[PDB]
C-alpha cells in the first residue's frame, strides 16, 4: 500500500505555488506527467524571455566549476588513521599517499559513462528552479537519472534527517520479471502500470542501514530486497536552500520573483505597442484641392492638379512610447544580471572562488550535499574490497570538500617558490662557517607549509648511500 | 499489415503543429512526400529572412564541433576490465594502452565516405528545426540516410524506451528481387510501389535484441530477416528535448516563436511602406500663375513665363516610418541574436565548451545520443573479431562522451608542465642529500594528474640495465 504514503507525504501548497517559478524562466521542465499518455499537451510560454537565457547560463556553467573534466573534485586527508587504511590494501607504511592518490586519480573518469554529464545538467536546472531533486545512480551500467518532486515525495525529522522516501514510475506489462508475468495472463497489451518503490531507514548491530522494496499497484510485491550501508546508498535527495521545520527546499528564483512579475507587464505593453504600430494608412484632408482618383489611379511619371501635400500618412505618435519602454526594461534586466551571474587547476581554483561569492555560499552547499556521496559509490565501484573491509569495521574514508579539494592540487606551486629562494639563499652563506645550511632549510620548508616528512631521508638510506663509496 | 501499425503509432497534433515552425525558418525542409509525384509543387515563403540564415549558421557550426576532422570524437576508458579487453585482441597486458589508441585513431576517418557529412548536417537541420530525426547507417557501402517524422513513427514507454518502429519508403517495380518480381509480371512499368520496414525489441538468452523485416503494400513478405544485437543496431533515433510521458521531442525553435511572430508582421508593414514609396507624381498648384504647356512640352533651355515653384513633386511623408520600422525590426534581430549563437585541440575544446554555454546542455544530450552507437558500428566495421567476442560474453565497451573525451587527447600539456617545473627544482638540492630526489619526483608527478604507473621502469629492466655495464 505504498500509494497510501506516496499520498501522505506529499506537500500540495509548495507543488501549488512552484508553477509560476517554473512559468517564468522553464515551462517545459516542470511538466505534470500524470495529464499525458504519448501525445502532446500544449504549454505556454511568458511575454519575456530573459529567465530562460540566465537560467541556462548558469546551469551550463555551474556544471564545468563542480565537475572538471580533467582532474579530480575529491581529496583523501588520510592524516586519521594510516594503521587501518595501509592494512586494508596491505601496502607499506609510506605506499599509502601513493596509492590513495592513484585510487583517487583513477576513480573520477567513472562520471563519464553512459550520458551521466547531461543529467548532471538537468539535476543542476531542477535544484536551481526549483530547489529539489533526487538522484539515483546505476551502478551495473553507470547511468543516472533525475527526478522532480511531482514523482517522489519524502519525510524528515525536525534536525533534517531522512527517514523514507517513496517514488513512482510508469512501465509496461512486457517489461516485468517472468515470475510476476505469469499472473496478468489475459490483458497483455502495452497497457500501462504504475510501479512503486520504497526507502527506509534501519539500525543494525554495525551502523544504520538502508532497505529497498517494490510493488505495483495492486498490493503485490516483486521481492528484489536489497540492503546497502548508508554510505553507499545510491539514491541522493537534496536541497538548495533548506528552512529549519520544514520538509522540501526553496530555489533561487523565489527570491527574485518581483522583478520577473514586473517585468512581464512591460513585456505585454511593449507587444501592445508593436502591433499598433502596424497600421498603414493614408489620409484625405478634409477642405483641401485634390483629384483623388487621379493620384490614386494614374501610372508613375503623370503630372496632376492638386495641392502636393492633400494626402498625408497616419500618425498617431506611438513611436516614442518604445523607445521609452525599451529602455526600462533594459534598465530593469540589467540590474538583474548580477544575481545570476551574467557576463590550468588555478583557473579553476578562481572561476570556484568567484562564483562562491556571486551565489552567496550555495556552492559549498551543493558540493557538500553531492560530493560525499558519489565519492564512496564511485570508489566502491573501482575497488569493492577496499572499501567493503572499512565499513565492516565502522569507520569511513575522510574527504574533504566546500573549495578545499586543493590537497593533491596545488602543491607543486608552494615547492617552486620555496626551490627559488633557496636558489637565491644558499649561494651566501657559503663561505661563513658559522651559519647551519640545515636549519636554513627546515625554516624555509616549514615556512612554506610543507611537511619535510615526505622529503627528508631515512637514517638507513643514508647510512648506505655513506658506505656506497 | 505494417501500414495499421504506421497509421496507429503517428501524432497528428505534433506534426500540424510543427509545420509552422519550418514556415519561419526552410519550408523546404519539412515538405510533405505524399503530395507529389516527381514534379514541382510551389512552396511560399516567409516576409523575413532572419530564421533562415541564423539556422543556416548554426547548423553548420555544430557539425564542426561534434565531428572534428582531424581527431577523434571518443575515447576508451579500459580501466574496467583489462583482462578481457587483452584476451579478446590477444596481446599482453601494457600493449592494451597502444591498441586501443590505434584502434580509436584508424576508426574515426570511416564517417567520411560516400557523403556521409552532408547527410549529418540534414540531421543536425532537422534536430534545431523539428527535434526528431531517424539515421540510418548502411555497413555495406558507407552511406548514410536522415528521415524526418513524415517517413516513419514510433513507440516508447513511460520511461523513454523504444519498442518498435515502422518506415515507410517509395521505389519501382523494376528495383525488386528477382524472386519477387515473377509476380506483378503485368504492369511493369515504371509504376510507384509503397514499401515497408519494421524494427521491433526483443529478449535472448545473451541479452536484448532487434529484428527487422520487410513488407510491400499488399501483405506480401519480402524475407531478409535479419537480427542485431542492441548495441551495433543500424537504426538511431534521436531527440532534441523529449518531455517525459510523451514520444516525440521538441525543437529549439518553439522556444522563440513569439519573437518571429511578432517580427513577420512588422516586416509586411515595412514592404507596405516601401511599395508605397514608388509613386512619382508632379502636382500642379492651383491658384498659381503657370503655362503648363511650354513648361512640359518645350526642349531644355528655353525661357517660359511663370512662377518658379507653380509645380511641386508628390509628397506624403513615408520615409519616416521606414526609418522607424527598420530600427525596431534591427533592435528585435540583435536580441535575438545570442540564443543561436550569432556572431590545435585546445581550440575544439574551448568551442565545444563556449557551445555548451550558449545552447543551455543539448550538446551533451547530443553527443550522448549520437555518439555511443555510431562508435560501436565503426569499430565493428574496422574490427569484426574483436567486437564479436565482447557482445557474445555480454559485457560492451566503454566510451566517454560529453564534453569528456579527453583522455588520450590533451595529456601532453600536463606533462610538458611536470618537466618544465622538475628542469626548476630538481637544480636545486643537488648538493643537500637530505633530500631524496625520488620523493620529489613522486610527488610532482601524482600532483600533476599522471599515473606513474605507465612510465616508471620495472624491477626486471632495472636489473638488466645495472647488469649491462
Amino acid at each position: 500500500t505504498y500509494e497510501s504514503l506516496y499520498t501522505k507525504y506529499r506537500d500540495d501548497s509548495a507543488i501549488l505555488k512552484t508553477e509560476d517559478y517554473a512559468h517564468w524562466t522553464l515551462p517545459t521542465v516542470y511538466a505534470d506527467p500524470d495529464l499525458r499518455e504519448g501525445k502532446r499537451v500544449n504549454v505556454r510560454r511568458d511575454y519575456q524571455s530573459v529567465g530562460a537565457v540566465y537560467v541556462n547560463t548558469l546551469s551550463a556553467k555551474l556544471a564545468q566549476v563542480l565537475f572538471p573534466a580533467n582532474q579530480a573534485f575529491f581529496r583523501i586527508d588520510s592524516t586519521g588513521d594510516a594503521a587501518q587504511l595501509a592494512e586494508a590494501m596491505g601496502a607499506e607504511s609510506a605506499d599509502l599517499a601513493n596509492g590513495l592518490a592513484e585510487l583517487e586519480n583513477t576513480a573520477f573518469r567513472r562520471i563519464f559513462l553512459k550520458s551521466s554529464y547531461h543529467q548532471l545538467v538537468h539535476a543542476m536546472k531542477l535544484l536551481i528552479i526549483t530547489g529539489n531533486v533526487l538522484l539515483y545512480r546505476d551502478s551495473n551500467t553507470g547511468n543516472m537519472h533525475a527526478y522532480s518532486i511531482r514523482q517522489y515525495s519524502v519525510l524528515r525529522d525536525g534536525g533534517g534527517k531522512v527517514l523514507d522516501m517513496v517514488l513512482k514510475e510508469r512501465t509496461v506489462i512486457s517489461e516485468l520479471p517472468v515470475e510476476a508475468r505469469i499472473k496478468y495472463r489475459n490483458r497483455k497489451q502495452d497497457d500501462c502500470i504504475c510501479l512503486y518503490t520504497r526507502i527506509k531507514r534501519e539500525r543494525r548491530a554495525v551502523g544504520e542501514v538502508f532497505v529497498v522494496t517494490q510493488q505495483l499497484e495492486d498490493g503485490l510485491m516483486l521481492d528484489n530486497l536489497e540492503v546497502y550501508p548508508e554510505a553507499i546508498c545510491p539514491f541522493i535527495p537534496a536541497v538548495w536552500n533548506l528552512v529549519t521545520g520544514e520538509t522540501y527546499g526553496r530555489g533561487l528564483v523565489e527570491d527574485y520573483a518581483g522583478d520577473l512579475a514586473k517585468l512581464s507587464a512591460l513585456s505585454e505593453a511593449l507587444a501592445l505597442y508593436e502591433i499598433e504600430a502596424c497600421r498603414v494608412l493614408h489620409m484625405a484632408k478634409p477642405g483641401s484641392q485634390i483629384d483623388v482618383d487621379s493620384m490614386a489611379e494614374r501610372e508613375s511619371g503623370a503630372w496632376v492638379a492638386g495641392d502636393p501635400n492633400g494626402v498625408a500618412a497616419y500618425e498617431a505618435g506611438d513611436y516614442n512610447k518604445i523607445i521609452a519602454l525599451t529602455q526600462e526594461i533594459q534598465s530593469i534586466a540589467a540590474r538583474l544580471a548580477p544575481a545570476f551571474m551574467y557576463a590550468t587547476a588555478e583557473e579553476i581554483r578562481q572561476n570556484a572562488e568567484e562564483a562562491e561569492l556571486a551565489l552567496g555560499g550555495v556552492y559549498s552547499v551543493i558540493a557538500d550535499t553531492l560530493h560525499i556521496p558519489l565519492a564512496h559509490i564511485l570508489c566502491w565501484e573501482v575497488n569493492q574490497q577496499f572499501i567493503n573491509e572499512l565499513l565492516s569495521n565502522g569507520l569511513t574514508l575522510s574527504v574533504l570538500t566546500g573549495v578545499a579539494a586543493l590537497s593533491r592540487s596545488t602543491d607543486v606551486n608552494k615547492l617552486i617558490q620555496a626551490a627559488q629562494s633557496l636558489s637565491v639563499i644558499l649561494p651566501v652563506f657559503q663561505n661563513t662557517p658559522r651559519v647551519d645550511p640545515e636549519k636554513i632549510l627546515d625554516m624555509v620548508l616549514t615556512g612554506f607549509g610543507i611537511n619535510t616528512k615526505d622529503l627528508y631521508r631515512t637514517e638507513e638510506q643514508l647510512q648506505a648511500l655513506q658506505a656506497a663509496q
